[PDB]
């Protein structure tokens, strides 16, 4: 198989006598195929920055092992050469501490795995606008990726209502350094949607949220380039192309 870096794919496997799916020593969770009672699914994601060239997963069955080869593709992302090498910025200690604390908190959430569906059918887009900055726009130095846009930006004047892309449980709902006013929702199966730079947060941590339910108002918090809605998806432990993921997810769980 082939998969572009920074995207997810849904792996389909036989359910009968399946024991475990592994990437080296890392276990990949499985969930039911909603349409084919003899299949299960798993989400495999490749990181945008510095992915392996190839991946081999082993599905262990009671009587066999089944290998799965995945070749990484570079894709056709927009990319611009950085010019200033000076990358190690030097923030004040008070900012370094906040950054480090919010990163620990987020990683604890994104590493967690809810082993049931909290979603309800297909994902919807969080507002009926248009993309002004695509996922995966990269800045490169040393023929390597120095940074990239880890979500997609929708056009939104400050104060535009933002709605949950799918049902789930709010896990983050506060102001964070790079994301500004942030909402993160657990949809189950390690799938999280992200709503950043809001001007107003209308949900609390732990709250159960319905698809299409108001979660806040867009803004420009934490954002230098003015008002927009940054929408992200984390799945398989990685930030992935959100509209690509939604398209792949909806093809399976639509009906
Ligand atoms: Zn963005």
């Amino acid at each position: 198989m082939e998969l572009i870096k920074g995207q997810a794919l849904f792996l389909e496997l036989d359910k009968k006598d399946f024991l475990s799916l592994k990437n080296n020593d890392k276990n990949i969770p499985t969930f039911a195929h909603p349409k084919n009672q003899e299949k299960i699914l798993a989400i495999f994601s490749l990181p945008y920055k510095n992915p392996p060239q190839n991946t081999k997963l082993i599905a262990f069955y009671k009587d066999k092992k089944e290998e799965i080869f995945i070749k990484t593709l570079e894709g056709n992302y927009k990319s611009e050469k950085l010019q200033v090498e000076n990358k190690k910025i030097f923030p004040p200690k008070t900012i370094q501490e906040r950054i480090a604390k919010e990163l620990k908190e987020a990683n604890a959430i994104y590493s967690s795995y809810t082993p049931k569906a909290l979603f309800n059918g297909a994902f919807n887009i969080p507002l009926n606008s248009f993309i002004t900055s695509d996922f995966g726009k990269a800045r490169t130095f040393n023929e390597k990726v120095a940074s990239y846009h880890s979500g997609t930006d929708f056009r939104a004047a400050t104060g535009t209502p933002i709605y949950a892309a799918n049902s789930g449980v709010v896990k983050i709902a506060k102001d964070r350094y790079f994301a500004g006013n942030s909402v993160v929702i657990d949809h189950g199966f390690g799938i999280y949607s992200q709503y950043y730079h809001l001007s107003k947060i209308d949900v609390k941590v732990g709250q159960k949220i319905k698809k299409g339910e108001l979660i806040g108002l867009s803004g420009a918090s934490g954002r230098v380039s003015g008002p927009a809605l940054h929408f992200g998806i984390l799945a398989g432990g990685k930030q992935v192309d959100p509209l690509d993921f939604v398209s792949k997810f909806n093809a399976i769980f639509q009906l």
